[PDB]
C-alpha cells in the first residue's frame, strides 16, 4: 500500500510538472501565433500593394 | 476568427488606399478633360476660321 501511496503522490507531482512544461511550450506557441498573425496582415497588405 | 478580423480591417485599409489611388487618377483625368474641352473650342473656332 505505502509503496503505491508515496509512488502515487510522486506521480501526481510528476503530472503537474508535465503541465508546467506544457505551459512553457504553450506560451512559446502563443507568441508564435501572434507573429503569424502579423505575417498574415503583411500578406494581405502585400496583396493590395501588388498595385 | 482573429485571423479573419485583423485581416479584414487590413483589407478595409487596403480598400481605402485603392480609393485614394483612384482619386489621384481621377484628378489627372479631370484636368485632361478640361484640356480636351479647350481643344474642342479651338476646333470649332478653327472651323469657322477656315474662312
Amino acid at each position: 500500500m505505502r509503496g503505491q501511496i508515496r509512488g502515487l503522490e510522486m506521480a501526481s507531482k510528476n503530472s503537474q510538472d508535465g503541465i508546467s512544461l506544457i505551459q512553457t511550450a504553450e506560451g512559446a506557441l502563443t507568441e508564435t501565433r501572434a507573429i503569424l498573425q502579423r505575417v498574415r496582415e503583411l500578406v494581405v497588405q502585400a496583396g493590395n500593394t501588388g498595385t
